[PDB]
């Protein structure tokens, strides 16, 4: 299996642009990264900032999760992200996303060691 850094890593990042300038960003990235293989995942955001950035949210403001657990960690900058969303007119395999580029503060849960990003709890 992926380790769990590794599927984050895979999810999430796209440091090879500074955003998205294209409405078909997310047709195009879902698919390149595979999370379009056994079905269409609903939701997924990709972060363009470099990895060194990403990982050092681990060590920034420490907030609590959705679920409450409280090993996660928000961007004290904002960062270039692109949230893709399934479209109400997706089927797979047809699968169809919405790319909505924006700057936001990213919401991470870190964790071994080295303590890193495993999961993308939100942005704000
Ligand atoms: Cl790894
Ligand atoms: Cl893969």
């Amino acid at each position: 299996k992926e380790t769990a850094a590794a599927k984050f890593e895979r999810q999430a990042m796209d440091s090879s642009t500074s955003a998205a300038s294209s409405s078909n960003y997310c047709n195009q990235m879902m698919k390149s990264r595979n999370l379009t293989k056994d079905r269409c995942k609903p939701v997924n955001t990709f972060v363009h900032e470099s990895l060194a950035d990403v990982q050092a949210v681990c060590s920034q403001k420490n907030v609590a999760c959705k679920n409450g657990q409280t090993n996660c960690y928000q961007s004290y900058s904002t960062m270039s992200i692109t949230d893709c969303r399934e479209t109400g007119s997706s089927k797979y395999p047809n699968c169809a996303y919405k790319t909505t580029q924006a700057n936001k503060h990213i919401i991470v849960a870190c964790e071994g060691n080295p303590y890193v990003p495993v999961h993308f709890d939100a942005s704000v």
